[PDB]
DNA sequence: GCCAACGTTGGC
DNA sequence: GCCAACGTTGGC
């Protein structure tokens, strides 16, 4: 694997799903589909993440 | 065995 | 070059 936090940014000091976003509503637990598999926007890491998961 | 979400790729 | 889609895998 790779390390996708970093720790010490705002999205991975983040506590809970935000349960908005499109990664969170395509959650199972939030009542989606599971087509996406991805965690919360607002919790991926701003210096590990893949820039193409962070926020838009 | 489940499951969150990583990591790869077919199709564009 | 890009990413939606989903197969996979580490942690439990
Ligand atoms: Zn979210
Ligand atoms: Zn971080």
């Amino acid at each position: 694997r790779q390390n996708r936090k970093c720790g010490a940014c705002a999205a991975c000091l983040r506590r809970m799903d935000c349960g908005r976003c499109d990664f969170c509503c395509d959650k199972p637990k939030f009542g989606g589909s599971n087509q996406k598999r991805q965690k919360c926007r607002w919790r991926q890491c701003l210096q590990f993440a893949m820039k193409r998961l962070l926020p838009s």
